[PDB]
C-alpha cells in the first residue's frame, strides 16, 4: 500500500483505490495503474519535474529503501495479475530489484521529490508509475 499527497490531490493505485476515492474522482488510466481522488486536507508532498533516472524507492517486504537506476517511462507489457488481464502497462519505469504485489504504493524518490509509485514486478524488475508528467498536480 501508499499514497501520495500534493496540494489537494491523493494519488494512490488504481487497483487499490477505495468506494471514497472513487466517489471523489478526479482523473483514472487503467493502462497506467493510476487514479487521483480529491481531499479536504493539503498534502505535503512535492512532485519531482526532471528526466532524473536514479533515485530511492520504499520496500515494505524487506522493511528498506533501496537506490537504483531505473528506466525512462515506456508502454511494456505486463503479464496477468490478480487486478489486471495480461496488457500493456503504459508510463512504466522499470529497475532491477525486489517486489512482491503488496509492495504497491511504496514511493521512488529522487533529489527533485516524488518520481512515481510501485505499481509491477516480475523477472527480479521493479515496475513504477510514473507522475512526473502530471502537471495538473501542482496547480487548480
Ligand atoms: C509490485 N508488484 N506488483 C505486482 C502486481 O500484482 N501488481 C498489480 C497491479 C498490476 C499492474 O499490472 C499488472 N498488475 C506483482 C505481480 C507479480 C509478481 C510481483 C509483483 C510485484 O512485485
Ligand atoms: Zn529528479
Amino acid at each position: 500500500s501508499g499514497a501520495i499527497y500534493v496540494g489537494n490531490y491523493r494519488v494512490v493505485n488504481r487497483h487499490l483505490a477505495t468506494h471514497n476515492d472513487w466517489a471523489n474522482l478526479v482523473w483514472e488510466d487503467s493502462s497506467r495503474d493510476l487514479l487521483v481522488s480529491s481531499t479536504t486536507a493539503q498534502g505535503c508532498d512535492t512532485i519531482a519535474r526532471c528526466d532524473c533516472q536514479t533515485g530511492v524507492y520504499y520496500c515494505s517486504s524487506r522493511r528498506k529503501h533501496y537506490p537504483v537506476s531505473f528506466s525512462k517511462p515506456s508502454l511494456i507489457f505486463v503479464e496477468a495479475s490478480e487486478y489486471y488481464p495480461a496488457r500493456y502497462q503504459s508510463h512504466l519505469m522499470l529497475a532491477v530489484g525486489h517486489s512482491e504485489p503488496g509492495d504497491c504504493g511504496g514511493i521512488l524518490r529522487c533529489q527533485h521529490g516524488v518520481v512515481g509509485i510501485v505499481s509491477t514486478g516480475g523477472n527480479g524488475l521493479v515496475g513504477f508509475a510514473d507522475v512526473r508528467d502530471l502537471l495538473w498536480l501542482d496547480e487548480e
